[PDB]
C-alpha cells in the first residue's frame, strides 16, 4: 500500500470506499477499492480478462483490509446518461454499448461468473467508444441510492437463492431501455414496490408465461393481478428490432431470457459499429 498516493474519493459501497490513485513505482493511474474463500474467489477475477471487463491488476491483503488494484476510466454510464439527459445517446451509440457489454457478459457467462449487480454506474467508458463492466459482485457512512433495485431480476426480488446468468441479461435489458428513453424503467424504491413496478409494466407473472413461479420462496398468490401493457408504450420511439431484443431480454421466465451469446446473434445488431461519444473530463 506503501506504492500508492490517494488522489481523490470517486465513489462508495456498502462494503467499500473507492479512490482514483498513482502508483510510486509505475506511475499507473488506478482505482483502489478498499473493503480465504473470498480472497480466492477474487483471484479467479484477476484472470477474467476481456477488453469489455474493468481489468482487476492486484489483490492487496494488509493488516486486517482488502484492496482490489483496478485499471482507472474516467466516467460511468450514469453520469453520460445525466449528461445526455435533455439531448439522448445516439441509437448508434446505445448499439454499440449494448454489443459491447453483451459480448463481455458472453465472455463471463462462459467461465460460470455472474456480474450480479449491473448498473448504469458500474459501466465504465472511455474517449475511444469502448464501454467496460466493473465492481463484479459496512461503511458508515455510505448514502442509500435510488437506483439501488432498480436492475434487479425478478428471480432474485422473489427469493431464489440458485438464480442464474439470466439475472444479468435482465440487468442489462433494464439499462437498454434507460439509455433509448432517458428514464429508469422500473424505479423501485423497496423490494415490493420494485417487483409491483416490473409486475404493472410486464404483467403480474404466472405458471404460463413463468413455470414455476407460484412456488418461489417470496411468491405470494395475494399479489395484484395486472394486465401486460402493450411493449410499444414501454421504450418508444425504439424499432422493432430493439423492441424485440428488448422484450427477449426481460422474459420473465429465466430459461426463455435471451442468452448474452444469442443476444449478439440478434438482428437488431446487423447495422452495429462503434462510434466515439463526446465525453468531457
Ligand atoms: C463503478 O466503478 C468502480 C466500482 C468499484 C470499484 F472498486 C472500482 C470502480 C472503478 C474502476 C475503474 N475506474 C473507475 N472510475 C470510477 C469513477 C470515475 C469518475 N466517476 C464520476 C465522478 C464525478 C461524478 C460527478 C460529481 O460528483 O460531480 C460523476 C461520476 C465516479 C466513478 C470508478 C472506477
Amino acid at each position: 500500500m506503501e506504492n500508492f498516493q490517494k488522489v481523490e474519493k470517486i465513489g462508495e459501497g456498502t462494503y467499500g470506499v473507492v479512490y482514483k490513485a498513482r502508483n510510486k513505482l509505475t506511475g499507473e493511474v488506478v482505482a483502489l477499492k478498499k473493503i480465504s474463500t473470498a480472497i480466492r474467489e477474487i483471484s479467479l477475477l484477476k484472470e477474467l480478462n476481456h477488453p469489455n471487463i474493468v481489468k482487476l491488476l492486484d489483490v492487496i491483503h494488509t493488516e486486517n483490509k482488502l484492496y482490489l488494484v483496478f485499471e482507472f476510466l474516467h466516467q460511468d454510464l450514469k453520469k453520460f446518461m445525466d449528461a445526455s439527459a435533455l439531448t439522448g445517446i445516439p441509437l448508434p451509440l446505445i448499439k454499440s454499448y449494448l454489443f459491447q457489454l453483451l459480448q463481455g457478459l458472453a465472455f463471463c457467462h462462459s467461465h460460470r461468473v455472474l456480474h450480479r449487480d449491473l448498473k448504469p454506474q458500474n459501466l465504465l467508458i472511455n474517449t475511444e467508444g469502448a464501454i467496460k463492466l466493473a465492481d463484479f459482485g459496512p461503511v458508515r457512512t455510505y448514502t442509500h441510492e435510488v437506483v439501488t433495485l432498480w436492475y434487479r431480476a425478478p428471480e432474485i426480488l422473489l427469493g431464489c437463492k440458485y438464480y442464474s446468468t439470466a439475472v444479468d441479461i435482465w440487468s442489462l435489458g433494464c439499462i437498454f431501455a434507460e439509455m433509448v428513453t432517458r428514464r429508469a424503467l422500473f424505479p423501485g424504491d423497496s423490494e415490493i414496490d420494485q417487483l409491483f413496478r416490473i409486475f404493472r409494466t410486464l404483467g403480474t407473472p404466472d405458471e404460463v408465461v413463468w413455470p414455476g413461479v407460484t412456488s418461489m420462496p417470496d411468491y405470494k398468490p395475494s399479489f395484484p393481478k395486472w394486465a401486460r401493457q402493450d411493449f410499444s408504450k414501454v421504450v418508444p420511439p425504439l424499432d422493432e428490432d430493439g423492441r424485440s431484443l428488448l422484450s427477449q431480454m426481460l422474459h420473465y421466465d429465466p430459461n426463455k431470457r435471451i442468452s448474452a451469446k444469442a443476444a449478439l446473434a440478434h438482428p437488431f445488431f446487423q447495422d452495429v459499429t462503434k462510434p466515439v461519444p463526446h465525453l468531457r473530463l
